Parts: structure tokens; C-alpha cells; sequence
């Protein structure tokens, strides 16, 4: 679900220019959900732009983005010629994760047959079946069955009882958000209020992008309860409401970040907040493919870079010191503490599970990882002297954030490790590591992983920087992770051998993936991007547990891939591989380079170098990153956009 | 694999009654899986014995048991009407290590071509290379691939060496055990000590069963280390002994065994038994409450038919004498003597492996809600490999129906070196983890025959259940959610009757997945542990590709696998994950999936909106999980017999 509006204020754009400004910065959030897509916009065909502000006009297409820009083209109605000195049109990219992904259930919606209200709305409405019942009898004839329709017949419910005959739409929007239950991102546009947009939040972000080329009244919008941010001298403005940053970066680097409850209305070309304006520290390259057909692609070959960018200003290997700002002023208060608890969902779930024995090495606490659902559905006791972690590359993932004001709530030390500044996991947690992977757009979490995984690292390093008997031990994982970033450009170098391999598999139904120690996150990671790119049935077993059942299922015919690294579960390992084979199984084993007893034994090897044990799930899981990838090739499907989802899961 | 020895002590016995006795005993230890067997008994057809106790005949043979009797009664030389007034007999069943099945590489093996020793042996001898090539520079050859030959060479060996012409049967087989290596349990037969036995073991369980209509000198064995100290009929000397690896082969005789621990080594010389130490302590003789009639199938067609529909029966037995629905007590008594120390511990870890690590999946949640500890649930193989934290004041429970399980047992002593309070959950008396566990609760689901695990994990739902009852009982702000509890567990057997009564209902599900070859399984919160066992067994026993998917994970990946094709099933119960469940459903079903929902049988809301749905009766939210993973057993059992599957047959090791 993607918000974006672009309000062009005294700055003459054709009817072309804003229909390809909206359709813009729905692909730049189009990776948030893309079951559909929608426009709204001022129709009529008057050359004084005047004369046609009192016209909407939706346009809605099922489909990605690319669906919707081929339907506002080729129309023969809509005059793509007239110029608009004041315009505001509206946009929206619809994840429709219940009911069918039509027209009529898209975004934005309407309060009546002629458009005198239309929002966009990012959440939901925990409380629209009673205001469509309200709504229905005093006269409202409802269309479709979202729950934003509610939105837009109740904002024309407060404008048909006003008390008098100029209520601001401050007022119209102020008196619906305090019917509205849940969650929402608004983004408000009625004829009565010409060229006028309202922009409130709660639990869903939204920013507002502003571009002039004169100089800005104030840097500071004061909250309301010398005023508004305009440019000074002259009129010339564009704003830019969107609930992301990717969306605004391409045209400007001057953003407001809303907060719960504020309010902001543009009026008169003057933003003002009822109830900032900071540099985006993001550049543009940073959401570009580059050279790479996909973000997916990129952002795993990108994936040397990106480790280094995590431990940048934070690792020093001359003297082996660890660092993390983040936590230099509870570090100490974490080591007073009596357990460890990681809570996240899917890949942020599996960086735990891949990081969890090293953690209870180096201190010696317990650690606990759970699946965020699962953590809210049993109420899992949480006290005082508990220190909560929570992944999150998006840091608004609904069920890590509601585990989080759980954890709050019963006193424990909460620590976030996010990839998104000003999120909110980054924000509520007391303290936390921003990871530094830079954006992720491909819905696959790929350098995300990885990188959390080193930040787990690091921060294990700094909770045993004062013991003697471990200093040999932090010696070794640091100079690993100086050998980190090449490792992996000999595990990239192996791409040409992985695409061999896929082609060996595209057609199958079902993989195993067997590993265990530091590898069964591994197996677990790559089953999962396999089903989530390729729609293979690919699952990870842990090899200890083949024995007790699921060894049945492996025969000739069916697709196995394990995990055998030189560590100390060496030995256990060749013992599953034993098992798989006297089943018959021929099994696709990623191994050491070195382990040539593996290599004799196996025709098909994927040969990793060797690194140290807790650091090898970093380069024995890029080799299934790329294998999903290809394996998502062969069988002809997109890798940026799979099917049934998208990425960040911010609604329950 | 299967050991059995029976010992008739001035008990006359034919040699016709002797072979049955022992074809009969391995009867019993079939269902293990086995690919050879073979006995050994007092040859010669001379009227009266003891001249005939020179001459050890061994009777082997590849196939089953069946073959073997066959054989048994094709001898024609052989005259089976001879009384034996003293007579030891052994048999085995085994499953091939080191040889092929072949007649040779069967059990028993022998020391020489004239049978002066004779052993069976279930296990594995590690360094069998170097006794191998030790014993040949000393001049014994051999003839078969088995390890266990070694053992039979060697015992002959040191009695070729020993220093007095009177050194006794145990102290060889002491010195035999000194130079193996690995696991195994051992009985013991030469023609130089006549109506003698020894047995020891080493990581196998070896007990041994006793009757006389005499009474016995005691019921505690004491150990002698290197007549008060032996088991023997006071005034008579009439007494029958019963070595055997596992209980079944003994409860038709007798229910008094005694359990033998490592390194033991029991002999029996002129009908007394003594167990000897190289190391007061002493082993007990205990009445067993197993049956015969457990161990049968009665009128099922399969053990696995007949476990999973008696479910009613063996949930009833787990209870018995442990929960009283007038006062709502529970009191599991194994735990007396510790529930106080439990209660004072601040953490709760379950370890397991496989279907009996999921049954602490599933009483995870009301385990956290009664004892408001920290509950952690653990995999036995990977708490091993991470070298999981582990404290003093930490209770880890240890669920193993065999109680024998590696990873399982590893774990409960990792457990102990470190302190911790120990307890067992366990379906085996005498079993290691049952033993060397400080405490714990034996479920009584009854013997086990079963390949997959059914009304084990029932009983052990049900066992720490009552355990999250006892640890709340001082609790008033719980007294009625235990009763709540309590009157569900007395309506249990009457609901899991109801389930079992839409086995048609199953079936027409089988029909519709027969040809399937994946199926996804999605539950959430009481019922995650469902959806990982059902998918278990269905892979287990159907050989199908089910998985089971935590429905809160849905949108974060695995839900791009649903489509018109993809095969489905997903639980909604009425409890408080109601909406949630309904909310994955609304996630399937936009995604074209077509899926059979398990659900309440008064949710007609979703009855009416899904085409098929398994309709289970309602219970308190916390013990559901019995009657909705109970379809799920039905449905690998269905699935396995409409695709020709023998269900019995177990097809991995
Ligand atoms: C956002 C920011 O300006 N970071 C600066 C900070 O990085 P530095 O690495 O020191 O700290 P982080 O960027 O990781 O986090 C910034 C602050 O937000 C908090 N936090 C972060 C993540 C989370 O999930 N929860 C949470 O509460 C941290 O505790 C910290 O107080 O010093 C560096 C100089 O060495 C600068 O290069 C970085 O620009
Ligand atoms: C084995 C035995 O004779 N049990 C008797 C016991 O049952 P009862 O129900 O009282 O106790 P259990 O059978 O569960 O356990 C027996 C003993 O073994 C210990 N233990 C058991 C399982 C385990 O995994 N770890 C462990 O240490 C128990 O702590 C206990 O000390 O009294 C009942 C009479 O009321 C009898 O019907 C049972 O025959
Ligand atoms: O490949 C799968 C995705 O990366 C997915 O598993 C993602 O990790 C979660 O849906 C939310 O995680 P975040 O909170 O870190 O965005
Ligand atoms: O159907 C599952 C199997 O029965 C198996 O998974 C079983 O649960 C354990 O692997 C055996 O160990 P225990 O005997 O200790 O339960
Ligand atoms: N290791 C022995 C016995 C195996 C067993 O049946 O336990 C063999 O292979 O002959
Ligand atoms: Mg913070
Ligand atoms: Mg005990």
C-alpha cells in the first residue's frame, strides 16, 4: 500500500506532465503492493484551468502500476493538452490482501457518483462496519467493500452538517479521523476546496515533499491547536505527499515527517500543521537497478558493499574494537541483564535463529527467539530483566511492533535492529543499531539478512570485549569479518555454476533443504526465498531431525540440497548425507572448498570458501539467494514482484 | 536387534515345548523390523539330558521368524519329544549392520565349529577391526562379516587363557566387555557351564523376567563387586528366567523383571541369579503393569489403526488415578516427592526430538499460562550442537516415548552435569531417560507398536496438561480455569469418540488428496503444533510432501505457494486466534486457494462459506489440539492404504 500526490501550485504543468508525475511515484512505492492501482484528478476540458477544478475524475485498473498507466493513456475523453497553473491530483497502489483486487475496491475512493471527496488511505478502519451503518442510514448508498469507502462517505457526512458555510477542510478531515478507529494515511481531495489537500496519519507513515525555487518561509512548521511553510516573494511551489521517501527523493530532498495526529493541510499554497522540514540523508542511485535487470539481483551482488557499510565507523581491525553508537549508552545496563529474547517475523526471524548459538557463546545468556504472531498469540511472560530484540528491515511490520509495546508494557530493555531510520520499531525502541544495508526494494530480503546478521555479530563482540579467556575467539570472528566482503565476491563468482544448477531443478515440485547448527537458519532462509520467488514446495529440515520421520520422503526422484561446513557438526552431517543416500537421495551438497572427501563422493558441489563457523551461514545462504533467483528465471516469473504479497507486512 | 533367552530351571520341558517358547518370544519382537534370525539350544537326541549338554545346535536362517519355525520342524534327525529338566535357550531377531543378511551372518554366532560359545548380541562393536585382527594372529578364524562373531571369538579366547581350570562364566565375559567398545547388549550359552546364562549390556536394554510357584529369596538383588546375595526359590529349586531385550517377549510369562544397567553382568548358576560389578546398591525386581493384550492387534488390521481408534481408551489411562473431577485435584505421584523444588525453579525446558518435541509445542502456551514461567521448547539434536545455556535453578522435562532416543538422552545428561532438576516424560519403564531422569511421569498410553507415534502424543498432551494443573493448584485466581481444564479432560474420551466417529468423512478427504503430491497445512497459536505433526505423520507414513505453516507467516513469504492447485488445510477453532484464522483464510482464498478447514462443529459461519471442512467437536481452548490433529492421523492412515502402503512397515531407519 503506497501513497503519493503531487500538488503543482503556481507552477504550470500540462495534463501529460501530472498524470506521468503521479504514475512516477507509484512505481518508486510499487514494490509496497501492486494488486492494483488508481488516479484521481480534475477532469473537464476548459482551457482556463479554472473552470475545471470542480470536476474529479478516477481512474482505477486492476493490475500493477503498469496496468494503470496504460489505462489513463489511449482515453478519449481526457484531453492531455489543457495547462493547470493549480492542480492536485491523487495516487495509490493497492496490496489487497483480502476480497478481489478490482476497480471499485481500489484506491481513491468516493463519497458519491459525482466526486466530491476522494481519499487514499494506507491501513485499516477497525471500526467501519459501524460507521457503514451509520453512514447507510442517513442516506449513503455504499459501492464497495474496503473499508476506506467509509472514509469518503464520512468526511461528505460532516460537510453536509456543518454549522458554517466555510469550515476548513481541517475541520471536515479533524472530525472523521476522531470517528476512525485503527490505523490510517489519508490523503484527502474535494471540489468544494479547490487545489486543497489534507494529509493526517496515525500508525501509518506519511511525509510531504516541498520544491521552490525561491527561498522557504520558516524550517521549523509550528503545531497548531510567521504560521506556514511557503516560499517567500512568489508563489511558485510544488508539494509531494507520499508515505515514503523513495517516492520524493527523485524530485526533491526536503521532506516533513509527520507525526500521529498532525494534521497537515496545503491551503493557498501554504503547508501548515493543525492538531521540521529536515534533509533526506538518501540518494538517488540508492533505488536504482543500475545495471542489474532486477533490485533483486542488484541488492545480492551488492551484498560485499553492503556488509561493509554495516560495520563502517564501527569495526576497527588494526586493533580489533567494536563499536555500536547505537548502544553506547545501555550497553552496559544490557550486561546486567538475564536474557536474551529476539522477536521478528520470516527472514528477520531466521537472522536470529542464524546468530542465536553465537550469541550464547559470547553471553552466556539464555536466548530465546520467537516468531512475532506466535509471540502475541501465547502471551509469552517477558520481565523487568529481559533485554527484547527486534528485527525488522522495514521497522513497521505490525506483529513486531505490537511485540514490541508488549515488551514495553511489562518493563523490558528494548533493543531494535532496523534498516529504516524514524521507523517505528526504530523510534519506540530504547535503543537500537541502524544496520546500514541502504534500501531494499525487491520484496525478497536479501542484503537485509546478511546485514543484520553482522549486526548480531557485532553486538555479541561488544557484550565480551572485557573478557580474557574469549579475547582469542573475538580475534578470530573480527578477522573473519575483514575477509568477509571478498568471501562473498567468490561466492557472487559462482553465479554461471548456480544457473547451471537451477536449470537442473526449475522443473520439480519439491526441494528439501537439510542443514543444521549454524546452518539450519540457512536451510530455513532458502526454502523460504525459494518459495517466495519461484513457487517451488521447498522446505528446510533440520538434518538431526531426518531420523524421526521426515528421512521417508527422500527417494531417487526427489530434490535434496544440504549443508556440510567444517565446523564441529562436521561429523553429524556426513551422517544425514549417509542417510539421504541409502535412501537413495542424490543430493546437491554446498561444502567447503577444501572438504575434497565431500567433493569425491558428490557430483554436484556448490564449493563455498571456508570462513569462521559463525560467520559461514552468511556465505552458505547467498548460494540459495541465487538459486531462487535463476530457478525464478527459468520458470518465467518476475523476482522483484512475487505473486500473493508484497514487501513489509505493516497491517494485521 | 531382538533378544531372547529362556532358562527352565528343574522345570521339565521338552525340546518341542523349549523352541516354541523361544519362537514365540521373538514373535513378540518382530515389529521392530528385522531381515534375519536364528536360536540355539542342546542338541543330541539321547533320552535324558545332561549327556546332551555337550552339543549346542544353532538353527538359523535369512526371512522372518515364520521361515525359521518352518525350518525348526524340518529336522529330521531331530527328536523334540527329549525332556530337559535344565535347559537354556537363546534366539534372536536381527537388523544387518556389518554383513548381509545371510545364514552365516544370523544370530547366534559361535566360537568354533564345535559350538563350544555361543552369543546374541543387539548393538554396534566399534573397534571390532582391531579384535578382528587380534584374535586371527592368535589363530581363530572367521567365518561371517559380523561384528558380533568378535564377541563369540573372543569369550573363547579368554577361556583358552584362563588361569584356574574353575574360573567362573562371569569373570570371561567381564574381561570380553573390557576390550569392547560401543553398544551392546549380550546373552551368553557354552557347553562348559551347562544350564548357565550370563548377560550384560552397554547403551541396549537388556532385562531379564523370573517365575516360581516358590518364593524367592528377595525382590532387591544386591551387587557383588570384586546365600543373601541371589535371587533363587527358597525351598525348591523350580525356577524359569527370561533375558530379553524388551518386555513384550516376557509379560505373557511373567511380570516380575529385573532391569539391568550398564557394565551389569547377570549370571545365572545353578538357578540363581546374581548380577556382578567390576566397580549397598542393588537391582529391584518390579511388577510390571503391561499386559499381552496391549501388544496385540486385536481386531484391527494395523497396530497403527488400532493405536489412533483407542485413543479414547489409552487418553482414560494416562488420567487414571491422577485427576479427581469432584474436588479438581490432580496428583501425578511420580512427581510427589519433587513438585515443591519444581515450583521453585524459574524456568521450564522441554527437549525432545520429533513428534514428542511437538507435543511440547503443543502444551507450550498453558504451560506459560499456569506456571507464568518462562517455557523454553527445544529440539534435542540442535540444543546439543549450540551448547545451550543451561543453570542450576532451570527444570527441563524430556519427552521420549521409547526413552531411549540419542539425542534425548545426551541432552538429559548434559542437563545433569549442569545442576538442573531433571524430569521424565516418558511411555517405557525401565527405559534410560526414565531411569536417569530425578523424576517424571510415565504416561500408561500403553505399548507403542505402532511405526508413528499416535496415542503417545496424546498421552503426553495430556501428561503435561496435568503437570500445568499441579503447578497452579495454590493459585485462587486460577481455580477456575482449572476447572475448566479439568471438566474438558472429563468430557476428552467422549469428544475424541466423536472424531473417530467421521472417519467416512476422512476418508472422502484421502480420495481427494490421493493423487496429491503436496499439501500445506496452516494453523496458528494451540493449533501450530497441530499442523507440524499432522504434516509430520503425513510425511512419515503417506511419503507426500506436507508441510505445516504458522498462519501469522503467511504474508511474509510462504503464502505465494497458494494457488488452485496447491492442496490446503487449514484449523480454525473457535478460540481467541478466532479472527486471525478467519483472517489467513480470507488470505488463502483471494489467492485462489481451495482449502479444507478443520473448524468447530457449530461454526456455521464457516461451515457454509468452505466446501469442506472436518468438523471437530468444541473443548477448552487448551486441549483442542487432540481432536484436531486426530484427523490428521486418519488422513495419513487413509492416504498410506489407498496407495497400496503397508502402515506397519516402517520405510526409513
Ligand atoms: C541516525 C543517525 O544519525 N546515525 C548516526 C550515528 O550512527 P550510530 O551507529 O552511532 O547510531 P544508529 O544510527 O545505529 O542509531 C541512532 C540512534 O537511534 C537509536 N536507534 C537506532 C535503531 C533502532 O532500531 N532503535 C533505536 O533506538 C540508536 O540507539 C541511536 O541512539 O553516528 C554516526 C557517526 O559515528 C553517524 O554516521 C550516523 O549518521
Ligand atoms: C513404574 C511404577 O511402578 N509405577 C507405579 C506408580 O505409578 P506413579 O503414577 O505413582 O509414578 P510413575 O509410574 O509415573 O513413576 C514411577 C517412578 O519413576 C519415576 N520416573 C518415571 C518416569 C520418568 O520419565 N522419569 C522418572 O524418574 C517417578 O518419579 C516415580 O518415582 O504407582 C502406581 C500406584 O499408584 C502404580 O500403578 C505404578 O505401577
Ligand atoms: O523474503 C521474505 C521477506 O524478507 C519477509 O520474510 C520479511 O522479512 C518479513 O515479511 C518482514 O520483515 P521486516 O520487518 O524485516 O521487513
Ligand atoms: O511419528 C513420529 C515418530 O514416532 C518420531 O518422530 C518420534 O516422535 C521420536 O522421534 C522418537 O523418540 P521418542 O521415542 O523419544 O519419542
Ligand atoms: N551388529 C550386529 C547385530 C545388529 C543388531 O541386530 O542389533 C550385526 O550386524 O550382525
Ligand atoms: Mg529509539
Ligand atoms: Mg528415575
Amino acid at each position: 500500500c503506497g501513497i503519493f500526490a503531487y500538488l503543482n501550485y503556481h507552477v504550470p504543468r500540462t495534463r501529460r506532465e501530472i498524470l506521468e508525475t503521479l504514475i512516477k511515484g507509484l512505481q518508486r512505492l510499487e514494490y509496497r503492493g501492486y494488486d492494483s492501482a488508481g488516479v484521481g484528478f480534475d477532469g473537464g476540458n476548459d482551457k482556463d484551468w479554472e473552470a475545471n477544478a470542480c470536476k474529479i475524475q478516477l481512474i482505477k485498473k486492476k493490475g500493477k502500476v503498469k496496468a494503470l498507466d496504460e489505462e489513463v493513456h489511449k482515453q478519449q475523453d481526457m484531453d492531455l493538452d489543457i495547462e493547470f497553473d493549480v492542480h492536485l491530483g491523487i495516487a495509490h497502489t493497492r496490496w489487497a490482501t483480502h476480497g478481489e483486487p478490482s476497480p471499485v475496491n481500489s484506491h481513491p475512493q468516493r463519497s458519491d457518483k459525482n466526486n466530491e471527496f476522494i481519499v487514499i488511505h494506507n491501513g485499516i478502519i477497525t471500526n467501519y462496519k459501524d460507521l457503514k451503518k451509520f453512514l447507510e442510514s442517513k442516506g449513503y448508498d455504499f459501492e464497495s467493500e474496503t473499508d476506506t469507502e467509509t472514509i469518503a462517505k464520512l468526511v461528505k457526512y460532516m460537510y453536509d452538517n456543518r454549522e458554517s458555510q466555510d469550515t476548513s477542510f481541517t475541520t471536515l478531515v479533524e472530525r472523521v479521523i476522531q470517528q476512525l478507529e485503527g490505523a490510517f494515511a489519508l490523503v484527502f481531495k474535494s471540489v468544494h476546496f479547490p487545489g486543497q489537500a489534507v494529509g493526517t496519519r496515525r500508525g501509518s507513515p506519511l511525509l510531504i515533499g516541498v520544491r521552490s525555487e525561491h527561498k522557504l518561509s520558516t524550517d521549523h512548521i509550528p503545531i497548531l491547536y510567521t504560521t506556514c511553510l511557503f516560499p517567500v516573494e512568489e508563489k511558485a511551489v510544488e508539494y509531494y505527499f507520499a508515505s515514503d521517501a523513495s517516492a520524493v527523493i527523485e524530485h526533491t530532498n526536503r521532506v516533513i515527517f509527520l507525526e500521529d495526529d498532525d494534521v497537515a493541510a496545503v491551503v493557498d499554497g501554504r503547508l501548515s500543521i493543525h492538531r521540521a522540514v529536515q534533509t533526506l540523508q538518501m540518494e538517488l542511485q540508492q533505488i536504482m537497478k543500475g545495471n542489474f535487470s532486477s533490485f533483486m539481483q542488484k541488492e545480492i551482488f551488492e551484498q560485499p558493499e553492503s556488509v561493509v557499510n554495516t560495520m563502517r565507523g564501527r569495526v576497527n581491525f588494526d586493533d580489533y574494537t567494536v563499536n555500536l553508537g547505537g548502544l553506547k549508552d545501555h550497553i552496559k545496563e544490557i550486561q546486567r541483564c538475564r536474557r536474551l529474547i529476539l522477536i521478528a517475523c520470516g527472514t528477520s526471524y531466521h537472522a536470529g535463529v542464524a546468530t542465536r548459538q553465537v550469541l550464547e557463546e559470547l553471553t552466556e545468556l539464555p536466548v530465546m527467539v520467537e516468531l512475532a504472531s506466535d509471540f502475541l498469540d501465547r502471551n509469552t511472560p517477558v520481565f523487568r530483566d529481559d533485554v527484547c530484540f527486534f528485527l525488522s528491515q522495514s521497522g513497521e511490520t505490525a506483529d513486531t511492533l505490537m511485540g514490541l509495546r508488549y515488551c514495553k508494557e511489562r518493563g523490558a530493555l528494548t533493543v531494535g535492529i532496523t534498516n529504516t531510520v524514524g521507523s517505528s520499531i526504530s523510534r519506540e525502541t530504547d535503543c537500537g543499531v541502524h544496520i546500514n544495508a541502504g534500501p531494499e526494494i525487491g520484496v525478497a530480503s536479501t542484503k537485509a539478512y546478511t546485514s543484520q546478521f553482522v549486526s548480531l555479530v557485532m553486538f555479541a563482540l561488544m557484550m565480551c570485549d572485557d573478557r580474557i579467556s574469549m579475547q582469542e575467539r573475538r580475534k578470530e570472528i573480527m578477522l573473519g569479518l575483514k575477509r568477509l566482503p571478498d568471501l562473498i565476491k567468490e561466492v557472487l563468482s559462482m553465479d554461471d555454476e548456480i544457473q547451471k544448477l537451477a536449470t537442473e531443478l526449475y522443473h520439480q515440485k519439491s526441494v528439501l533443504i537439510m542443514g543444521r547448527g549454524y546452518h539450519y537458519a540457512t536451510c530455513l532462509e532458502g526454502a523460504l526465498k525459494i518459495k517466495e520467488i519461484t513457487y517451488m514446495h521447498s522446505e528446510g529440515i533440520l538434518a538431526g531431525e531426518l531420523k524421526h520421520g521426515p528421512l521417508a520422503l527422500v527417494d531417487k526422484l526427489m530434490p535434496v540440497i544440504m549443508i556440510i561446513m567444517r565446523d564441529h557438526t562436521y561429523a553429524k552431517c556426513q551422517n544425514a548425507l549417509q542417510q539421504v543416500v541409502a535412501r537413495q537421495g542424490r543430493p546437491v551438497v554446498i561444502c567447503d572448498k577444501e572438504d575434497t572427501e565431500t567433493i569425491k563422493n558428490t557430483k554436484r558441489t556448490i564449493k563455498v570458501p571456508h570462513s569462521v563457523d559463525c560467520l559461514q551461514g552468511i556465505l552458505s545462504v547467498i548460494p540459495l539467494q541465487l538459486l531462487a533467483f535463476h530457478l525464478a528465471v527459468l520458470r518465467g516469473y518476475d523476482v522483484d514482484f512475487p505473486r500473493n504479497l508484497a514487501k513489509s507486512v505493516t497491517v494485521e
